[PDB]
C-alpha cells in the first residue's frame, strides 16, 4: 500500500507513536515520507548485503530475518516480509524497539538528515485525530 499523509498519521496514532519516547507524530510521518515515500512494499538493498524493509525501511542486519543477511540478528523476532504488509503493526512495534535503543530517531538517516531541526508539524496538518 502507498498511504496518504493523513491515513498514515491516523494509523501511527492508533498504534501509539504520538510522543513515544518524546517524538511527536510529525517526526514519524516525516521519516516514513523520506524513507519509503509512504510505500509499505519499499525494499532497499545495502552494499553490505542487508536490506531495508517497509514504510520505515527497517534493516535486516539487526531487526528482522530475511534468510540472506550473513551474521545478522532478528532483534524484533519477525521475518522482514511482515514489515512489507499494508497493516503497519509489525513496522510500528519494531520501530518502538529501535527508537528505545539509545540513538532515538537518529537510527533513521532520512529523519536525521531531512526531519531533525525542521517544523515536522507540517506533516500532521489538516488530519483528524
Ligand atoms: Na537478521
Ligand atoms: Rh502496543
Ligand atoms: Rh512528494
Ligand atoms: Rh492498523
Ligand atoms: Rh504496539
Ligand atoms: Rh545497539
Ligand atoms: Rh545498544
Ligand atoms: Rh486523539
Amino acid at each position: 500500500k502507498v498511504f496518504g499523509r493523513c491515513e498514515l498519521a491516523a494509523a501511527m496514532k492508533r498504534h501509539g507513536l504520538d510522543n513515544y519516547r518524546g517524538y511527536s507524530l510529525g517526526n514519524w510521518v516525516c521519516a516514513a515520507k523520506f524513507e519509503s515515500n509512504f510505500n509499505t512494499q519499499a525494499t532497499n538493498r545495502n552494499t553490505d548485503g542487508s536490506t531495508d524493509y517497509g514504510i520505515l525501511q527497517i534493516n535486516s542486519r539487526w531487526w528482522c530475518n530475511d534468510g540472506r543477511t550473513p551474521g545478522s540478528r532478528n532483534l524484533c523476532n519477525i521475518p522482514c516480509s511482515a514489515l512489507l504488509s499494508s497493516d503497519i503493526t509489525a513496522s510500528v512495534n519494531c520501530a518502538k524497539k529501535i527508537v528505545s535503543d539509545g540513538n532515538g530517531m537518529n537510527a533513521w538517516v532520512a529523519w536525521r538528515n531531512r526531519c531533525k531541526g525542521t517544523d515536522v508539524q507540517a506533516w500532521i496538518r489538516g488530519c483528524r485525530l
